[PDB]
């Protein structure tokens, strides 16, 4: 179980991974470990977090530098924040992923900002 790809919209790939690994820091599940290991393997410094919410089978949320960030399934990440992504952004993101699990990444005030493909 390893990261196979990082999809983003306006963000740098590294920024999406850094945020996702910050949220996934202490999750024990092999997928979360892989996101963390990839940020580690690439020598990425993850931002600090105090506090997190984990919803088993859905995802994990934590505040990163003053904004909440959620990592998990598409619907649960999308539902976490009032800001929703344009329909064209969803097509673009899904078109890239369509070309193995996908973990989505979202941020309050922005909606979905990226996704991590796992193999």
């Amino acid at each position: 179980p390893v990261v196979s790809g990082v999809a983003s919209l306006g963000y740098e790939e590294q920024e999406v991974l850094k945020m996702a690994a910050a949220v996934e820091k202490t999750a024990t599940h092999p997928i979360a470990k892989a996101i963390v290991n990839e940020a580690e393997s690439l020598n990425l410094k993850t931002p600090e977090t105090r506090g997190q919410l984990t919803e088993p089978g859905f995802g994990t949320l934590a505040e990163i530098d003053g904004r909440f960030v959620a990592v998990g399934s598409l619907e649960w990440v999308s539902d976490r924040f009032l800001k929703k992504n344009d329909s064209s952004d969803m097509v673009k993101l899904e078109s890239l992923l369509d070309h193995k699990t996908v973990v989505y990444v979202g941020r309050e005030g922005e909606g979905i900002i990226g996704a991590i493909a796992i193999s």
